[PDB]
């Protein structure tokens, strides 16, 4: 645990280390024709100092729960993380050369599907996010001794998305979490705003909460120290650095982002590098304390069935609420975390009841999906976030890169469409279905009542990908009983006789806007059969074109959603060109305004009186 | 003009207002049963002093080009909007009791249906980038002496955007702008992380390079004299407030956000208020010195054709940097902007011709959309801002929220689909074609060459909303004359015979694999009809259906992009139901990877040979 305080030869090792990181990093990008050389260059004695000393992980065993993780956060410096990899022992050293190769997995920015990537990045400003995850899980759940670094660029920092991370880290107190900032001065297209004004970055950390500590990033003893102090907040590593260190005639100049070393260029400057090598011995990696707990992956089941009575009404975002508390009592490794809305979304229901498990993660969606993606890693926690459907627009890139992380997280969004009533369009989620369902790892679960929100909640929990669940502010009636079974993919068809004109497809609102719509129609002899989709993604074809069949080839849907992308384009897709078949598409068709719930239900055409004309019209 | 230090007289009157807008703000919240009367009374001599003392605007005129502008980005506090409206004799007083209802436009946010409201805020965090957009305007563009005054709550300062803003604003030397921070110590279900830490908020603004001064928010001595000194630098008010001030009982309680006064209270209190004020006497509004210029509303059309030649090869995404350059030339009303991509995008092409209309926005894309919202209030500018497409996905809500602002802003996204290669997911937009169909004033431009991208940046200029041109990295063959003519909604056949048996609909890169499918097919005497749809919002739906008719009922659509919420899905939305049509929708199925273009345009089954596959499969 003390400060192991290196000499002059593990300096020399350590400076070695890195002049190879740096060779490795031009060799690789220039057999791929393609990347990033200049921007692993500034990051050199960085990376080797980070592996080679101060971090503790298994090098065999890249995923193991005991080791300190790493995030790069700037991901376009791949080249230098796979080679630190080699370095290590994981990888063979000739992999490297296969950067970008669709026959390889050193793909151009880090993926999951590398035993030694976490998370997915290339989208920059995220990396902080996930990392702010881990060690929260790191500190306050598995209550181990792993510690978390995560290197940023400096245009990077130009991302809203990481003054949160830091925000959310003093906050929470993460002394376990270091950042290293590699202000190399340059962005992509031009010298990042600050450039190498050092103290103003150092402001600025310190503003929000950071130990801030400016060093010399080309020098190794200088980051062994930084790295070594003893740590009581969270601590930024302020690394003044020259883009394309190393590259005699690249360094620090403008041009060079993303352009790889053409060949004889390169093999004269690997010559140059590789003669300031002084010996081929490699460090060896340190292993970890082993003291991250066991944690239980079997499934998870509710303790009881839903406690609702058919004709109670409720809002499914209270049954969201009242779900996720239950589903704490059945599972450890439920998490909540919510944006300063948990009395709207009703996650303080779950805060109430396992106030250990919720993090309040402030008006900051950005940031609080990307923690929930950071605790989901290594599969530690099972985290179930929320805010208003709506709000969840402001994170769509963290959802995003979220699925290219191949990231289990659960995500709950209230108040969609227009039924909210007074408070109008800012508010109003009437993409969410459109957004969610072009997230390819998604199951898109959208309760009608108290019964299907709380068997949604048990089901995403098992599930893998990006759930998203769309909760609703109408309470609406208890139409399922408590012992109904709900299958993802698994449509309900509500209403039905052999008499039927039309199959309605509606959800949540829309649902019941339907059934009141059929106890009208019955009044004229005019039947419709009804179904409610349960998941949007995937779509029961089966059921829906069975039941089509039955009722003259119609379908008629309707939702509180805007028409692209939601659930009459889903269900259109699904049975275009079948014999026989007709969809008519009742959705809102512009941005709405203020009124009541029942008043912009009428306005904006998906109320039980649109649904029936829809119908009269079909018939005739 | 010089500061006139109020008398005592002059600050009763301004305490009187701010006490009339307290009673305003209660009644009109307590007649619609919903709302935020205690976000109000935090501001209510902030918002005193500025409308009465401050800020210099023509009370009958409010959209006039010399005003000051004021941003409420904390939009809930709407009613204290309405009431400061009313006060100043542009709305009728009784019509504030009608808050929120559907017979009245005193909606639960500000809209721009309202004269007095530029951008629609509600969505938190973002008002300050749109008056950022309006400040820049005013200083560089218009170069007027118009102020722009922005009021955020404390818990809304937890999104990254505003901190965006922040650092855009002292990079641009906004010394024309004032945010005014409300910092009432509470958000929505909690107490706002720094809650009255007033020195922590201080140090956060300065850091981002600031001037900021702390003052007593309900002492309307200290705002008069804070507002009343201009800074070389932007300014932030940082205003110690009580949240629900004045409201005994309420006053800096939690459990009251959102939370109309019940009528009984309402009129006990409303009594209490009154009898504080000490006169009826309203203060009149200050009319601004007129030194905006004018701007030409007229028709923006290219200096000449395109002067491309068919067969020469060029990228989309460097025809649309060529094309905004060329269109420079044409409109001095014409601005770019650009998140750090510019030489990736080509805006540099623009930056190089026209750098007085170049906004450089970092890495910044929430920020960056902002500042394009702002810049076209008033239809002072035409923006056009670029960056990836997969990185407007960070931009949503504010693309979201610009529909709701009925924005008149264009947005063009590059590296498109998995053609990009080797860079991976993280740089493929895959879900842009859904994000923006779902934004309800949007227009979607995909143009398939260097010709069409031209008009479609031509179009873009001249049609409001919401623009999207999707832009590609492929080289691909120009195929369009330089005087074909191009319309939004209408759709190419760019391939036909007399005897086609499908119809292939492709775009960008997918156009040109149709082309080399249709080759290939030929040798097995196979004609395919080929359609461009130039436009995928809104769709040429009687061309693609006419060419089906011509084609044996059947279409094939091929798209870089996943299966949701794009131009297969679009186009079965279209034709379904239609008899004898039958659509095959070819697109991305799951999150991709690196390799070369071609290798992925295979893997991911969209390149030639899976397109000569899918029809060979549809005629048996
Ligand atoms: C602008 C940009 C880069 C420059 C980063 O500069 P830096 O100072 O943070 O890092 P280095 O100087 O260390 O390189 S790398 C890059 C890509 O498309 C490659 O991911 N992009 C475009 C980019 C734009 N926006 C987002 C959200 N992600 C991005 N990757
Ligand atoms: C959390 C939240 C509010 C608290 C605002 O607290 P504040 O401190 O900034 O302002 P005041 O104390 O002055 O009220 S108002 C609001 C609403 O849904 C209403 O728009 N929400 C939900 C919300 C969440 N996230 C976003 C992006 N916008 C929101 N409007
Ligand atoms: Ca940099
Ligand atoms: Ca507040």
């Amino acid at each position: 645990e003390s400060y192991h305080k290196p000499d002059q030869q593990k300096l020399q090792a350590l400076k070695d280390t890195a002049n190879r990181l740096r060779i490795s990093s031009i060799q690789a990008t220039t057999a791929a024709g393609s990347g990033h050389p200049t921007s692993c260059c500034s990051a050199a004695e960085i990376m080797a100092v980070l592996f080679f000393h101060t971090m503790r992980y298994k090098s065999q065993d890249p995923r193991n729960p005991h080791n300190d993780r790493f995030v790069l956060s700037k991901g376009h410096a791949a080249p230098i993380l796979y080679a630190v990899w080699a370095e290590a022992g994981f990888l063979a050293e000739a992999e490297l050369l296969n950067l970008r190769k669709i026959s390889s997995d050193l793909d151009g920015h880090p993926v999951p599907k590398q035993a030694f990537t976490d998370v997915a990045t290339g989208s920059l400003g995220q990396g902080l996010g996930a990392a702010c995850g881990m060690a929260y899980t790191g500190k306050y759940f598995d209550k181990a001794s792993y510690r978390v670094y995560c290197l940023l660029g400096d245009g990077e920092l130009s991302e809203g998305s990481v003054w949160e991370a830091m925000a959310f880290a003093s906050i929470y107190k993460l002394d376990n979490l270091v950042a290293i900032l590699d202000i190399n001065r340059l962005g992509q297209s031009d010298p990042a705003p600050l450039q190498h004004q050092m103290d103003i970055y150092q402001k600025r950390c310190e503003a929000f909460g950071w130990h801030a500590i400016i060093v010399d990033g080309h020098s190794v003893e200088e980051l062994c120290k930084a790295f070594g102090q003893a740590k009581h907040q969270p601590t930024a590593i302020i690394a003044k650095t020259f883009k394309g260190r190393g590259i005699t005639g690249v360094e620090d100049k403008e041009s060079w982002h993303g352009k790889p070393l053409p060949k004889n260029m390169a093999e004269q400057i690997i010559q140059e590098i590789y003669s300031q090598i002084q010996s081929k011995k490699k460090i060896l990696a340190t292993p970890p304390q082993e003291d991250a707990p066991s944690v239980d992956i079997a499934n998870i089941r509710m303790p009881s069935l839903p406690s609702y009575k058919v004709g109670d009404k409720i809002a499914t975002r209270k049954a969201y609420g009242q779900a996720l508390a239950k589903l704490g009592h059945a599972s450890d490794r439920i998490i909540a975390l919510d944006g300063d809305t948990k009395n709207s979304t009703f996650s303080e229901i779950f805060k109430k009841e396992h106030p250990d498990r919720f993090i309040e993660c402030y008006i900051a969606e950005q940031n609080m999906v990307s923690i929930a993606v950071g605790c989901a890693t290594r599969n530690r926690t099972v985290p179930f976030c929320s805010t208003f459907a709506a709000f969840f627009t402001r994170a769509f890139d963290q959802i995003r890169m979220a699925a290219i992380s191949e990231s289990n997280i659960n995500l709950c969004g209230s108040h969609c469409g227009v039924s909210i009533g007074e408070d109008g369009p800012s508010q109003m989620a009437l993409e969410d279905l459109a957004m969610f369902r072009s997230v390819p790892t998604s199951t898109v679960f959208y309760p009608s009542d108290g019964v299907a929100t709380e068997k949604a909640v048990e089901l995403a929990a098992n599930t893998k990908g990006i759930c998203f669940i769309r909760t609703s502010r109408p309470e609406n009636a208890i139409i399922y009983n408590n012992n109904e079974d709900f299958q993802v993919g698994q449509a309900k068809v509500v209403l039905k006789s052999k008499d039927d004109q039309v199959t309605v497809i509606g959800a949540g609102v829309t649902l019941h806007e339907a059934l009141a719509a059929a106890e009208l129609l019955k009044k004229e002899k005019i039947n419709i059969r009804v179904l409610d989709p349960f998941t949007i993604k995937p779509l029961d074809r089966k059921l829906i074109l069975d039941s089509a069949r039955a009722t003259k080839g119609r379908i008629l849907t309707v939702e509180d959603h805007y028409y692209e992308g939601g659930i009459g384009e889903a269900v259109s897709s699904a049975v275009v060109g079948e014999p026989g078949i007709t969809v008519t598409h009742l959705a809102v068709n512009r941005v709405p305004r203020s009124g009541k719930p029942a008043e912009l239900l009428k306005m904006f055409g998906i109320d039980r009186d649109a649904i029936a004309q829809a119908v009269r019209g079909l018939i005739t």
